[PDB]
């Protein structure tokens, strides 16, 4: 009778259990999102077999009769500025998309991830260095935030000199609030300004970086990367690249940090951290949800979900269904976490994942290595978390360096 308002606090305050309710009611519910009907999946293999069901597109651009197609993601946003946004892999479907991920995974390789993993330690333990040894200090700005952003700047050749505004215009994307919708939409034209003298930039000074390797990425078959796709698959990876780190390191943090038992488990055991990470993602997956739209009528767990529909793919609930992941509500840095869809599943499986697990695990030694009394500042009650069901995290995080 009630439909769910995704907008409400019930998705923002104790919000897994919101999604186990719903879950265990109905796997596939209709929900309220920004105005508009919607279809929210919970169950783990609802979940999963919906992400590998390419009736459900992840394409935005495509029209169809008599349909104004809105991905709640790109609210605000005018036309220009979500065609900037959405001309890339993850907004793309086969064959497009195939191509586009070929060509790109000729040089996002794992060789290059690992050949960063020197200048990943380094960044994090200058960063370190810079906090001191004991007080307060605020772990996201001064530690979670900062390291991603320097390291896909590296990675994409993004001079120190421009690197010092983008970061408030992806924090204001992350959050899809109404009421804010242009000053998000403004903050998305400032992003697409930026990557367009970024790529103008490197094409005119070539260097070794990822950016100025896709420019010149062809293949016979797969032919090359056209402008926009350049520009788009430049932008996306550009927010992408740290947002999701930042999300890793500050709850993978957070959560170590008020575990006690996995806290004093990973600083006695170090070859436990990589696991962690997999449950960190587990347990509170960034990418909480992740949209799909409905090209055809498609039925989903024994519901049939209307030709265009846009459905929401709760990957973070689908994690916590204890039907897959027994006792989900347990962080246990031991468990056997494969199958979780942090990194999605299907065609669109993360093609990040060896440098957000490089990052988090080079991250996450360093911190809890450096500092062994390291504590919360505060309650782990009253740590606020993002409002956003696009990507969770913790924007702000007092911790004492010396307990
Ligand atoms: C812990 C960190 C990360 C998490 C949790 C994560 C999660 C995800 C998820 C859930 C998807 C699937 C989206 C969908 O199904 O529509 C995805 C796709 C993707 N991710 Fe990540 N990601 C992470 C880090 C990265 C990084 C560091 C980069 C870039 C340097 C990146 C680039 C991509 C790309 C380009 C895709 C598109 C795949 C495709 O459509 O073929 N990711 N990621
Ligand atoms: C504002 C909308 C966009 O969001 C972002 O770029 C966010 C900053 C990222 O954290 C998102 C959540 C990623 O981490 C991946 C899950 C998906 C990504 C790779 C895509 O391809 C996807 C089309 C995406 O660009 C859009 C949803």
């Amino acid at each position: 009778t009630t439909v769910p308002d995704l907008e409400s606090d019930s998705f923002h305050v104790d919000w897994y259990r919101t999604y186990a309710e719903l879950r265990e009611t109905a796997p596939v519910t209709p929900v309220r999102f920004l105005g508009q009907d919607a279809w929210l999946v919970t169950g783990y293999d609802e979940a999963k077999a919906a992400l590998s069901d390419l009736r459900l597109s992840s394409d935005p651009k495509k029209k169809y009769p008599g349909v104004e197609v809105e991905f709640p993601a790109y609210l605000g946003f005018p036309e220009d500025v979500r065609n900037y946004f959405a001309t890339n892999m993850g907004t793309s479907d086969p064959p497009t998309h195939t191509r586009l991920r070929k060509l790109v995974s000729q040089e996002f390789t794992v060789r290059r991830v690992e050949a960063m993993r020197p200048r990943v330690e380094q960044i994090t333990a200058e960063l370190l260095d810079e906090v001191g040894d004991s007080g307060v200090v605020d772990i996201v700005d001064r530690f979670a935030h900062p390291l991603p952003i320097k390291v896909i700047c590296e990675l994409l050749g993004v001079d120190e000199k421009y690197r010092g505004e983008f970061g408030r215009w992806s924090s204001e994307i992350l959050v899809m609030d109404p009421e804010r919708a242009e000053q998000r939409g403004q903050a998305a034209r400032e992003v697409v300004n930026f990557i367009l003298d970024l790529v103008e930039r490197r094409r005119t000074e070539p260097g070794d970086d990822l950016l100025s390797a896709l420019i010149r990425v062809q293949d016979d078959d797969d032919g090359r990367l056209s402008a926009d796709e350049l520009t788009s698959i430049a932008l996306v990876l550009l927010l992408a690249g740290f947002e999701t780190s930042v999300s890793l390191i500050g709850i993978g943090t957070y959560l170590l940090l008020t575990h006690p038992d996995q806290l004093a488990l990973v600083r006695r055991d170090p070859s436990a951290l990589p696991n962690a990470v997999e449950e960190i993602l587990r347990y509170i997956a960034p990418p909480e949800t992740t949209t799909r739209f409905a090209a055809e009528e498609v039925e989903i767990g024994g519901v049939a979900i209307p030709q265009y529909s846009t459905v929401l793919v709760a990957n973070g609930a689908a994690n916590r269904d204890p039907k897959q992941f027994p006792d989900p509500h347990r962080f246990d840095v031991t468990r056997d976490t494969r199958g979780h869809l942090s990194f999605g599943q299907g065609i669109h499986f993360c093609m990040g994942r060896p440098l957000a697990k490089l990052e988090g695990e080079v991250a996450l030694r360093a911190l809890f290595g450096r500092f062994p009394a390291l504590s919360l500042g505060i309650d782990a009650d009253d740590v606020v978390w993002r409002r956003s069901l696009l990507l969770r995290g913790i924007d702000h995080l007092p911790v004492r360096l010396d307990g």
